[PDB]
């Protein structure tokens, strides 16, 4: 993938059964270079039989998204609204005030998004603790993917909501997720259970630093107050602005029943088309560990997520442990290399 483009994969059912194996596989095909990949699951597969039993599930902290800005640069402020049911949310979402506008091609809906971003602030049913997987689904179950990120809980008993536990996201039209990488620059997986699409933008890891340099220049005040201000998840930057400043990026639209995988240090952002529902969590491979060791974290304590790398280095880099503890490990990351578990491919 020398073009670092978003790739799309159609695993067979046999390939689908071993999660870590297939992630290792798509990396052997260069997928990680785009920062983002789509995985379409076998038609046979389904995580839940029916989504009619969820209208009474509570969204404890719905978020009203106020957006301020102009010329492709925006800052998103969160206003927490009182609790709400999935029924209530859908009712608001499908109301005339908040529903999807009519359009022909995607390119048109995208233009309207970037044109009306700051008007009529929508509500996002985001960061809801929970899963919609049926208890017995053993393939790609976001609640229990069984990757080495499990060493965090296994070793320390620590749970970090949304990171090694699942989150649910109820969206409506024009609800957004700002530019960011994952906590500790982990992987993530995102499954769209149902509803209208979710569109994504992505910047290749090998160009991540370019985007940060651009963002620091456009938000000097935020940059001075925090070493990793993009981790606040408040900064929106349109594709025209990226284009204008030569930041490479790709686009992809996610349909219900599809997986998105994001890769270590892959910046991504996007928006929802209308009423929908998504589930996500983080995960790891051996390749992540070095990213974990070098992740630049939020220094102003708004983003509190810090994972101790010690168990990972000890168990998977024993020859570098003493060097690393003494701050003399100057390993340099090559974003093009696949995770070692792909040696088998
Ligand atoms: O569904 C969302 O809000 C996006 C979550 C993610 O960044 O994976
Ligand atoms: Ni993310
Ligand atoms: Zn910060």
């Amino acid at each position: 993938n020398p073009s670092a483009r978003i790739m799309t994969f159609y695993p067979t059912m046999e390939e689908f059964r071993n999660f870590s194996r297939y992630i290792a596989y798509i990396e052997s095909q260069g997928a990680h270079r785009a920062g983002l990949a789509k995985v379409v699951p076998p038609k046979e597969w389904k995580p839940r039989a029916s989504y009619d039993d969820i209208d009474d599930l509570v969204i404890p902290a719905p978020i009203q998204q106020l957006v301020t800005g102009q010329s492709g640069l925006f800052t998103q402020y969160n206003i927490q609204k009182k609790a709400m049911t999935v029924r209530e949310f859908r009712k608001i979402a499908n109301s005339d005030k908040y529903c999807t506008p009519r359009y022909s091609e995607f390119e048109e809906l995208e233009r309207k998004y970037w044109k009306n971003l700051t008007f009529n602030p929508p509500i996002y049913g985001a960061d809801v603790n929970g899963t919609l997987y049926e208890k017995h689904v053993d393939e790609w179950n976001i609640g229990r993917l069984r990757t080495i990120l499990d060493l965090v809980e296994k070793e320390s008993g620590i749970t970090i909501e949304g990171v090694n536990t699942p989150y649910l996201y109820f969206g409506m039209w024009k609800t957004s997720f700002a530019w960011h990488t994952e906590d500790m620059d982990l992987y993530s997986i995102n499954y769209l259970h149902f509803g209208e699409p979710k569109s994504w933008y992505s910047v290749p890891p090998e160009h991540g630093k370019r985007l940060e340099r651009l963002a620091k220049g456009f938000f000097p005040g935020s940059a001075q107050s925090c070493e990793a201000f993009l981790r606040h998840k408040m900064t929106l930057i349109s594709p025209l602005m990226l284009k204008k400043y030569g930041i490479p990026f790709d686009k992809v639209t996610q349909e219900a029943g599809e997986f998105m995988i994001t890769f270590p240090y892959g910046y991504h952002a996007g928006f929802n088309h209308g009423f929908n529902c998504a589930e996500s969590t983080n995960f790891a491979t051996r390749r992540w560990i070095e990213y974990g060791k070098q992740a630049v974290l939020c220094s102003c304590r708004k983003d509190m997520v810090k994972i101790s790398m010690d168990v990972f280095v000890r168990k998977f880099q024993p020859e570098r442990y003493k060097l690393w503890k003494a701050g003399k490990d100057n390993t340099v990351i090559d974003h093009t290399l696949p995770t070692p578990e792909a040696a088998e491919f």
